[PDB]
């Protein structure tokens, strides 16, 4: 069911904004700043920006018919950080660690 698939997308994004991920989730709590220093080209490469406080507003505003929505707004965070940066950033070695624990989650829900 609809509802229940997203109460589970509100505890995985929970888990996310949880202290055990912080080290490596902490990017990703606010959208990016596209004042700080470098990013200036930021708006011109990334068209649809994705944050988890984002996520979490649109979960909480029923943004999201089902589980796939939330999903693809997750991914787009990632898919963002993957187009952006350069491949050894030190923040793209952050999404995939992130990433791993959403989709370990994502998956077994
Ligand atoms: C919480 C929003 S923020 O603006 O305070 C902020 C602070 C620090 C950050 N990175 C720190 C760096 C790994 C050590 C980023 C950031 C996020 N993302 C998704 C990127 O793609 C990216 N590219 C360059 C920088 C960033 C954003």
């Amino acid at each position: 069911s609809h509802m229940e698939q997203l109460k589970c997308c509100s505890g995985i994004l929970k888990e996310m904004f949880a202290k055990k991920h912080a080290a490596y989730a902490w990017p990703f709590y606010k959208p990016v700043d596209v004042e700080a220093l470098g990013l200036h080209d930021y708006c011109d490469i990334i068209k649809h920006p994705m944050d988890m406080s984002t996520i979490k507003s649109k979960l909480e505003a029923r943004e999201y018919r089902d589980a796939q929505e939330f999903g693809a707004d997750v991914r787009l965070m990632f898919s963002n950080c993957y187009k952006y940066n350069p491949p050894d950033h030190e923040v793209v070695a952050m999404a995939r660690k992130l990433q791993d624990v959403f989709e370990m989650r994502f998956a077994k829900m």
